[PDB]
């Protein structure tokens, strides 16, 4: 019943190959320089080499002249930060269904995801998503984005980003769009040899998806049982993460002293990384690193899941300490401390990991009672990290709750700031 089942092409990883999950069984030819993420094999990396290619041949049986009258494409994409002036004014095709100068393609440029419909009279229409590299904290740079492009020959071509309309151009003026049976995924025309993309869950639909169908597609493909890091990859155990509190993203976490008389606090503003005319962003690699440690998970995999019960380690001067509190302290607000792992004793330290990318951490006492979601509280102009059941009540008493949602930011090559 999810609209994704109606896909006429659904590229997924199985065994050691990409296959069409649709019942229409397209053929998929993979070049020698196509890579899969060791953790999430559906994450495909295409690099800037002629052998980094995925060729889809649709069955001629499903390819008909008027199929591109109503159609949508959906996929997820991770586009590394553009670092060089070579990247400016260099539109490069990534997904090509063009034959006899008619069809559709997806291209990228500096801060752009571009859709092109060409008819058989060579009239073109472009819809364009623009994202700035001149922002403190980008929702788009080097992060998994869900793209949905819908097309109705009587109305418009529309581009959606994470389920939200961004551009729309009327296409009623265009002629007939040639239906190729070939789709080529490959970097085409990119003058920067170090460029790559990552792509997952490519779908083609023989329909103009509506807003409500795009939202179900986005929500269904999110995998909300697995937590995500800032980039949108799987959250992992034993991996160091810089912390961001979504209520105040211009701050980072620091530790004031080790032990139960010490505390953790939000501090800012963030620094800045710059290449004039290319990017200006807040530094992400700032503050105390958190490491998620297995408590209730076995050594099956290192993936952190919804409702996993974990420990949190905190790195101070390349040494690990345990996030803990005394649940007995006066007041709802329990100030967190970084404790010597030997000393934690019976101090509350078990955290329930939850999805709302948007991670929550529910601290529990040693009887499995809630101490509360990890957030912060102002004590005389210091925003100290706390566990507070204030947050747990507010979730049930308000449409929204602010301050107990976090992002976990590991070092990533597509971001390229010094670690």
């Amino acid at each position: 019943k999810n609209i994704v089942n109606t896909s006429i092409l659904s590229i997924v990883y199985k065994k050691d190959d990409l296959i069409d999950l649709s019942r229409y069984g397209a053929k998929i030819n993979i070049g020698d320089r196509v890579y899969y993420d060791s953790i999430d094999k559906n994450q495909i990396k295409l690099i800037n080499l002629e052998s980094s290619t995925i060729e889809v041949i649709l069955k001629n049986a499903i390819v008909y002249n008027s199929m591109y009258e109503n159609f949508s494409t959906s996929f997820w994409i991770k586009i590394p930060k553009y670092f060089s002036k070579i990247n400016l004014n260099n539109e490069y095709t990534i997904i090509n269904c063009i034959e006899n100068n008619s069809g559709w393609k997806v291209s990228l440029n500096y801060g752009e995801i571009i859709w092109t419909l060409q008819d058989n009279k060579q009239n073109i229409q472009r819809v364009v998503f623009k994202y700035s590299q001149m922002v403190n904290i980008s929702d788009y740079i080097n992060r998994w984005i869900f793209v949905t492009i819908t097309n109705n020959r009587l109305t418009k071509s529309k581009i959606y980003i994470n389920g939200r309309l961004i551009d729309q151009k009327p296409i009623s003026n265009l002629g007939n769009i040639h239906a190729s049976n070939k789709i080529m995924f490959k970097l085409d025309g990119c003058r920067d040899p170090r460029r790559y993309i990552m792509i997952k869950y490519f779908n083609l639909f023989d329909k103009e998806l509506n807003e409500k169908e795009i939202k179900d597609l986005y929500d269904s493909q999110s995998n909300s049982g697995i937590l995500k890091d800032f980039w949108g990859n799987y959250l992992q155990y034993d991996k160091p993460y810089y912390m961001l509190n979504l209520f105040d993203p211009n701050k980072y976490v620091d530790v004031n002293n080790i032990g139960i008389r010490g505390y953790m606090y939000l501090k800012g503003p963030r620094g800045s990384v710059v290449t004039t005319n290319i990017y200006l962003n807040s530094t992400l690699y700032e503050g105390t690193k958190f490491i998620i440690k297995k408590y209730a998970s076995g050594n099956e995999d290192n993936i952190v899941r919804n409702n996993d019960r974990v420990y949190i380690n905190v790195v101070v001067k390349n040494k690990e300490y345990r996030l803990a509190t005394n649940a007995s302290q006066a007041g709802v607000e329990k100030i967190l401390s970084a404790l010597e792992i030997p000393d934690v004793g019976n101090l509350s330290q078990v955290v329930v990991m939850k999805s709302k990318n948007k991670c929550k951490m529910n601290l529990q006492d040693n009887n499995g009672n809630d101490i509360g979601f990890i957030g912060f509280h102002l004590y005389d102009n210091i925003a100290k990290l706390v566990a507070s059941n204030w947050y747990n009540r507010q979730v049930g008493k308000a449409s929204r709750t602010f301050g107990c949602s976090w992002e976990f930011i590991p070092v990533d090559d597509g971001w390229g700031e010094s670690s």
